[PDB]
């Protein structure tokens, strides 16, 4: 009863509601576990780690960590924990999430409602042996680490994050994309130090997530820190706060960051520029709007080594998973690519 009684529900609940039932519902099992096997073809060895298949949730979706296995058991080829803040908060006031149904489109300003470390390190923790096992069979889990609203030190919100959550995690983020070249240098050299003084063998790596938002000074300054630091990825293009012409929804003018089709191309394009910036010396993992496996192997020939989506989810429901993998599949093969890892960065190869 799963499908068929959820698309109604959807319909008839407003956005933030719609987004909470989902989580429950995901994290309860109650959606059929796909069947799709990923084929060899599909893996991706990139970040220390091994990912079965490219296509994984972004942040956001499952912020405190309640609905992870029921995220791999849809067919993700990794997990993101939404952004985590050191101390529980609520974000901003409500309304805080759109629905932009003719763009297929969202806007959110949810302000990183969390439940905090305690807890989300309480959740992981306890599912810590099961998470060992899905990593060993390359079903990674990263997590992405955010800062209290009233923070004063960005770096030390982080840093916590990364001595609390960084022992259960195969990657962290850090977001730059929810000051100059210098502070940022600062900021991540603290992160990756307190990554590094984590204690035990396998140090998950460390990615830092940016906005489409940025001008051309910021992309080359976040690519010489990222080069010159040894940040180990990019994820790249949280939202935009930017409207493009031609939005019909009639929310669009409500504050917030875009996701979903309207931030597709322009997000591609920001991946094709970071890969170049980059020489392609650091794994990219490319987000925003992809709806399709063509959309993700534009991502992937632009310079992303993954991708990952999740307004797709909304409009199109759970079948976008293995429907994105499955025509990933075909389109690779389609296109002379006998894997994914050969069509990282093939749009750069002229
Ligand atoms: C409702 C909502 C909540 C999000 N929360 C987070 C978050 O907590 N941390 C983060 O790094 N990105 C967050 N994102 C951004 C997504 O991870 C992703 O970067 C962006 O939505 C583009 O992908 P998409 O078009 O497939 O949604 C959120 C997006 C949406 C729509
Ligand atoms: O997950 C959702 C959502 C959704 C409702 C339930 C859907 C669904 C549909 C069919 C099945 Cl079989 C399972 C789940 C999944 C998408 C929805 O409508 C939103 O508006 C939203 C806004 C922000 C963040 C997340 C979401
Ligand atoms: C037949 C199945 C009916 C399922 C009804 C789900 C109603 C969910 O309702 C939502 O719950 C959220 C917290 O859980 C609240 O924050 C939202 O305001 C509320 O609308
Ligand atoms: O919590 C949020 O508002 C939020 C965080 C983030 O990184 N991206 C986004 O679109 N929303």
């Amino acid at each position: 009863y799963a499908e068929y009684l959820m698309p109604g529900l959807q319909r008839l609940l407003d956005p933030e509601s719609a987004h909470r039932l989902a989580v429950r519902v995901t994290s309860l099992g109650l959606l059929p576990r796909a069947t799709f096997q990923d084929s060899d073809m599909l893996e991706v060895k990139v970040l220390g780690h091994k990912f079965r298949n490219p296509v994984g949730i972004a942040a956001g979706f499952d912020k405190n960590g309640e609905a992870v296995d029921g995220l791999y058991k849809l067919g993700f080829g990794f997990v993101e924990v939404g952004s985590v803040t050191p101390q529980p908060q609520e974000g901003n006031p409500r309304p805080r999430v759109f629905r932009l149904p003719e763009d297929q489109a969202v806007i959110n300003r949810y302000g990183f409602n969390s439940h905090g470390l305690s807890v989300v390190e309480h959740r992981l923790r306890a599912r810590q042996q099961k998470q060992a096992q899905l990593t060993a069979d390359g079903l990674p889990l990263g997590i992405n680490l955010g800062k209290n609203k009233t923070s004063e030190d960005a770096a030390a919100d982080y840093a916590e994050g990364v001595r609390t959550l960084g022992p259960l995690a195969d990657y962290l983020v850090v977001n730059v994309s929810s000051q100059g070249k210098t502070e940022l240098r600062h900021l991540l050299s603290k992160v990756l130090q307190e990554r590094d003084a984590l204690k035990g063998t396998r140090k998950p790596a460390v990615l830092v997530k940016i906005a489409p938002d940025l001008t051309a000074q910021d992309k080359e300054d976040i690519a010489s820190v990222a080069r010159e630091l040894g940040i180990d990825g990019l994820i790249v293009t949280n939202t935009t706060v930017s409207r493009p012409v031609g939005l019909q929804g009639a929310l669009r003018s409500e504050t917030g960051g875009l996701s979903g089709k309207p931030l597709r191309d322009l997000s591609t394009q920001t991946i094709r520029e970071m890969y170049a910036l980059t020489q392609g010396r650091i794994p990219i993992i490319g987000v925003g709007g992809v709806s399709s496996g063509q959309d993700a192997l534009e991502k992937i020939q632009a310079g992303a080594s993954l991708v990952q989506l999740y307004t797709a989810l909304i409009f199109l429901g759970p079948p976008v998973v293995v429907r994105v993998k499955r025509e990933l599949e075909a389109l690779l093969k389609e296109r002379g690519f006998t894997t994914v890892t050969d069509a990282i960065g093939a749009d750069h190869r002229r």
